[PDB]
C-alpha cells in the first residue's frame, strides 16, 4: 500500500485486459494513475471504481493525443514518474503471404511508435523525478510465433529499442525495462480464440502451452510492473519474462 | 568452387560493404548472383569485375522495383534459390530526443520492409527450389547501442521476423536465418568515423570493441552466408553472431 | 511487511554480502528466515540483530550438515516455503593455465553441488508448501569473464540447472528461478579487489562497467528474491539480471 | 576438399554418432584426423575405413591418456589446429529425487572436465598455430530439458566456459566457440529410445520436435564444426545452433 506512495504513473491501454491489471496493482502501491485508452468504456468505468485513478481518453498513434496526455497529467498530479507502455494490437493469425506492407505499417504505428511517442514525451519529466519507462513486449518477439510474422517483429523491436533507451537515459538516472508475458487471460485473447474453428481447444491449448498447465493473470503482469518501478533500482535494459515457463524445453531426412 | 553450384542468389545492397563481400563468396561458391544496389556506382563495376554476377538497379523501398527484381532474375536465370537482405542503413549517433517519428519510420522502411517486401515476392520461388533466406542483422539488436534507437529496434525486428517467418516457411522446406555482424570494416562505417570529432580515435575505439582485437571483414560475413545456404541444412531461424566476441564480458551508490 | 508472512525461508551463505541483503529483505518482509553459513561471526550477530531470523551453522558442501539444516528448520518452524541458495564463492583471477582440475572440482562442489544438495534435501517440504527456489547464479555465466574459467563454467551450470529443475517440478506447484547478479559491492568484492596491484583502481573500474555507474547492493539483490518468492507466480525457469545493464552495449586484420 | 587442408584435428568421441561426422566432415575438407575414442570398435573401423584418420585409444576422463593423446598427436602429425571436444553422455530419464550427488560429479567428469582437460593440454600448441577450439554443447544447456537434471547442467556449463576461454585466449589468437545440437539421430539417441515403454513414439516425438520435421545428421553437424575451425575466422564465443528450429515458439488459475 505504500512501496509506490506518492508517485505518478501513465499506464497506456489501461481500460482492459493486461493494463488494467497493472493499473490495480499500482493503484494498490499507493500511486496515482493515468488510465489512458483509445476507448472509453472500460477505461472510464475503472476511473470510477478506483480511488486514485483517472481515465483520459488518448490514442497513442496520434500524436496530438499523446502530447495532451503528458500536459495533462502534469498539470492534474505535478509530477510523472512511470509510463507503461502496454497499448498494443495482436493481429489474427496471418500467412506470411497474406500479410501486406500496409498492415504491417500500421501494427508498427501502434506496438511500436505509440510507445515511442509517450516515451519521447515523458522523458524531460521523467529525468525530473529519477522515473522510469516499462514496455510491454512480448515472449514471442524472442523465440518467434507461427502466422504472425508483423506482430513478431513489434515486439522484437519493442525488446531492442528498450535496451537502447536504457543505454542512452542511464546518465541521467532514468531506467528502461520491458516486460515480455507469454499467454496472458485477457480479452484479446478471448476474442482471437472466438475466431478459431474450435475456441475451447485453442484455449485449452493455450493453458498447456505453460509448463504451469494454466494461462498467466493481468495481475501478475501487473505485480511485474510495480517491482520494476518501484524496487528494481538496479536493473536496467531487462526483458522481464513472465510467461510460465513457456520457453523452456521442447529420422534425420 | 562448387559448395553453391548450379544456384542463383540475390544480394541487396550488394554494390559495396558487406554486400559486395557475400556476393564475392557467393561467386566463389560457384552460384550466379544478382546484385541490386540503389546506386549504380560499385554494383556496375562488380558485375564487369566477377563472370557470373549481374547488376540490377533496385531501391527495396520501391514495391515496383522489387517485383521487376524478382521477375527478371528468374527470366534470366530459371530459378531462384537464395536472398540475403543485406541493404540497410545506420544514422549518424542521434540522442534520444534528436530523433523523429518521421525517421524512424522511414529507417524501418529501409531496414525492416525492405527485408520483408523482397522475401515476400521471393518466396514462391524459393520454396520450388527448396531455397532459403538470409537476412543481415545486427549485434546491436541483441544487445543495445547508444544514440542509435531507431536502428537497434530495426535490428531487433528483423532477428525477430526472421524467427517467425522460419516457423511459418519451415512445412515447406524453406530455411530462414540471419546473420547479426558487429562492427565490420565498410564504406558506412568510415562514412560515419567520418563524422566524429577524432575519426581515428574512434576507429581505433571500434577495432577495440572487439576481444580479436580487429574489426571484421565483408569477406568473413560472405563466408557466413555461404555456411548458411549451402551446408547449414538442419538450421533454421538461427542468429548467427559475426562479431569477434564484443557481446562477451563487461561504490554502490 | 506482509508479503511474506508465515512463510519461512532458507537462506545460504546469510551472514554476510548478498545473502544477508537477501535475509534482511525477508525479515522485511514479514518471514521467518534461517541463516545457513559455514562461519559463525556474520551470522550470529545477524540473528541477534533480527527477530524473526535465526542462524544454523551448515556447511553446504557437507551432504549432513544440509540435512541437518532441513530438518532443524522443519523441527522449529513446521513448514518450509523458500531455498535461496546464495552461497558461492569467486577465486582470484586465474588464467586458464594457471587453473587445475582438482580446483575446479572443488568449485563445483560449492557453487554447483551445494546448490543441488539442499535444493533436493528441500523439495519434499516445499512441494507440501506450493513453494519456490531461488538460485544465485551470476551474468557472468552468460556472457562470460575474463580469468574465471571455473567460476563461469559452474554459474552457467545453476542457470541451466534452474531451467531444467523448473521443467521438473512445475507439475508439482514449485517454481525454480533464479537470480543474476552483476557488480554487487560485498565483502567478496572487496577481498578480491584488496588482491590487485590498484585496488582502488579496480573498484572505480567496477562501478564503471555498469551504464548506472555504481555497483549494486545487497538490498537491491534482496528485493528482487522477495518479488520471486511472493509475487512472481507465473515465473518459473528465469534468470533475473540484476547488473546495472552491465550486458548492454560494447582495421579488420 | 582443400578447405582445411593441411591442418591437424582431434576428435573426441569420435567412434560414432555425431563424432563420426565431425571425423568425416574434416577428412573431406583435407585435414589429416586424431579419432580419439574411450571404445575400440567404431574408431578402429574408422581409421581402416578413412585415409587420413588414423585412431588412438584414450578415455577423457583420465588426465594420462589425454596428455598421451596430445603427445602423440605431435609425435605422429608436428602440429595441432583444432580440438573438438565431442566426447559425452546422456543418463536416461531421471527424475530430480532419483539423481544422486555421486552420479552428477561422474558425469560432470566426462562432459565438462573432460572438455576441460583437453583443451588445457592442448592450447600451447592450438597458440603455436592459431587454431582453434570447438565444444560440443546441447540446446538444452540454453533452454532446459525434462528429467536430465546433471545433464543439463553439465552442458550449461560447457557454454559459459566455451565464452570464459573465448575471451582468455583471444590475445593469443586462438577462438574458442561451441556448438549446441538438438535432436540429432546418433546410437545414443537410439540406446535412449529403446529404454522408452514405445521406442517407436518416442522417436516419431524426436522428429515432430522440430519446426523442420526431422531429426538433424551427424553430417550436418560435422558441417558446422569445419565452418568454425576453417571459415569463421570472428567468431569466438559462438553457441551454434544446429537444431531445426526446435527452440523456436511455443483458464488463469
Ligand atoms: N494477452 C497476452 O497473452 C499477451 C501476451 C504477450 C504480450 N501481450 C501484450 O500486452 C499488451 C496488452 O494486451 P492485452 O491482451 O491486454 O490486450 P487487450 O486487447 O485485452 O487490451 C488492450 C487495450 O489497449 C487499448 N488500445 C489499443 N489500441 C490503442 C491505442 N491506439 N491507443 C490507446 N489504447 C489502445 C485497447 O482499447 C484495450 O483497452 C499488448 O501490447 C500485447 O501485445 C499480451
Ligand atoms: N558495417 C558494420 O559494422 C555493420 C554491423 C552490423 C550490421 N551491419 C548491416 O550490414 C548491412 C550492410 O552494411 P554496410 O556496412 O555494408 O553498409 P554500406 O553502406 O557500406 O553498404 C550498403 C549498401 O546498400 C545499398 N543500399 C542502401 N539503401 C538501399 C536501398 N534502398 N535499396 C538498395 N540498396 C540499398 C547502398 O547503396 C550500399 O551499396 C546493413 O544492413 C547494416 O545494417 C553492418
Ligand atoms: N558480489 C558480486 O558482485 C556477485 C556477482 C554475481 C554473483 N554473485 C554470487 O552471489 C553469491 C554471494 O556472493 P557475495 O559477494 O555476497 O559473497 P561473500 O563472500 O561476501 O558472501 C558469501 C557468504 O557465503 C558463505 N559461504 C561460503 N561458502 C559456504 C559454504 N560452503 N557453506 C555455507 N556458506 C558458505 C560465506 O561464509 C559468506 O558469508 C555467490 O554465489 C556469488 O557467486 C556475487
Ligand atoms: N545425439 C543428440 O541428439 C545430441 C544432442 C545434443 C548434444 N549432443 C552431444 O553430442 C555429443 C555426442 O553425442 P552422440 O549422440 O553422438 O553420442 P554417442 O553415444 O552416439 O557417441 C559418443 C561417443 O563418445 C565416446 N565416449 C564416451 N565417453 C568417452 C570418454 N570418456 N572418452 C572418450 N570417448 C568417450 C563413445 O564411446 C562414443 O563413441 C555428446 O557431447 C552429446 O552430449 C548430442
Ligand atoms: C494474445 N495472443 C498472444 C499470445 C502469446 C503472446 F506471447 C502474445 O504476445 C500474444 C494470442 C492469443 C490467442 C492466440 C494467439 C496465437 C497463437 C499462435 C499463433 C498466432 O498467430 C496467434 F495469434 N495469440
Ligand atoms: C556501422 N555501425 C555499426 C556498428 C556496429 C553494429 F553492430 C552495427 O549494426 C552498425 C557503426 C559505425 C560507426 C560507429 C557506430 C556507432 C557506435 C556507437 C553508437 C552509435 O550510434 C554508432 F553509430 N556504428
Ligand atoms: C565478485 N566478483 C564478481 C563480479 C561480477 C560477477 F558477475 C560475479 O559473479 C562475481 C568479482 C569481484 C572483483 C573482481 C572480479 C573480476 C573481474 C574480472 C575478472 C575476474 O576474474 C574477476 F574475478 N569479480
Ligand atoms: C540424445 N538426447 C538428447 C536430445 C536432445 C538434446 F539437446 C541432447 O543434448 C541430448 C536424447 C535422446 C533421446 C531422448 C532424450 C530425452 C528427451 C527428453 C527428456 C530426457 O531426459 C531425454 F533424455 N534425449
Ligand atoms: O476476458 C478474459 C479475462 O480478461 C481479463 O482481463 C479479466 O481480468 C478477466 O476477468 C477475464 O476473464
Ligand atoms: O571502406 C572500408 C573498407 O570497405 C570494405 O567494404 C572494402 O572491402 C575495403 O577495401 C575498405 O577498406
Ligand atoms: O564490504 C562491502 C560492503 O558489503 C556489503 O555486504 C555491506 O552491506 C556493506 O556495508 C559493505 O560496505
Ligand atoms: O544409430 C542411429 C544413426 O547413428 C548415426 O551416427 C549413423 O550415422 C546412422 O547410420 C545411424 O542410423
Ligand atoms: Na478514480
Ligand atoms: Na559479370
Ligand atoms: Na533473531
Ligand atoms: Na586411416
Amino acid at each position: 500500500g505504500t512501496r509506490y506512495a506518492g508517485k505518478v504513473v501513465v499506464v497506456t491501454g489501461g481500460g482492459r485486459g493486461i493494463g488494467a491489471g497493472i493499473v490495480r496493482a499500482f493503484v494498490n502501491s499507493g500511486a496515482r494513475v493515468v488510465i489512458c485508452d483509445k476507448d472509453e468504456s472500460g477505461g472510464r468505468a475503472l476511473e470510477q471504481e478506483l480511488p486514485g485513478a483517472v481515465f483520459i481518453l488518448c490514442d497513442v498513434t496520434q500524436e496530438d493525443d499523446v502530447k495532451t496526455l503528458v500536459s495533462e497529467t502534469i498539470r492534474r498530479f505535478g509530477r510523472l514518474d512511470c509510463v507503461v507502455n502496454n497499448a498494443g494490437h495482436h493481429p489474427p493469425p496471418q500467412r506470411p503471404e497474406e500479410t501486406s506492407a500496409q498492415g504491417f505499417r500500421q501494427l508498427l504505428e501502434l506496438n511500436l511508435l505509440g510507445t515511442y511517442t509517450l516515451t519521447k514525451l515523458a522523458l524531460p519529466y521523467l529525468r525530473k523525478s529519477q522515473g522510469n519507462v516499462i514496455n510491454i513486449s512480448s515472449l514471442v518477439g524472442a523465440i518467434g510465433q507461427a502466422q504472425a510474422v508483423p506482430y513478431v517483429a513489434t515486439k522484437g523491436a519493442v525488446t531492442a529499442m528498450t535496451k537502447a533507451l536504457a543505454l542512452d537515459e542511464s546518465p541521467y538516472g532514468v531506467r528502461v525495462n520491458c516486460i515480455s508475458p507469454g499467454n496472458i487471460w485477457t480479452p484479446l485473447w478471448e476474442e482471437l480464440a472466438a475466431l478459431m474453428p474450435d475456441p475451447r481447444a485453442t484455449i485449452r491449448e493455450g493453458m498447456l502451452a505453460q509448463p504451469l498447465g494454466r494461462m498467466g493473470q493481468p495481475a501478475e503482469v501487473g505485480a511485474a510492473a510495480v517491482f520494476l518501478a518501484s524496487e528494481a533500482n538496479f536493473c536496467t535494459g531487462i526483458e522481464l519474462l513472465v510467461t510460465g515457463g513457456a520457453e523452456l524445453g521442447y529420422p534425420d531426412i
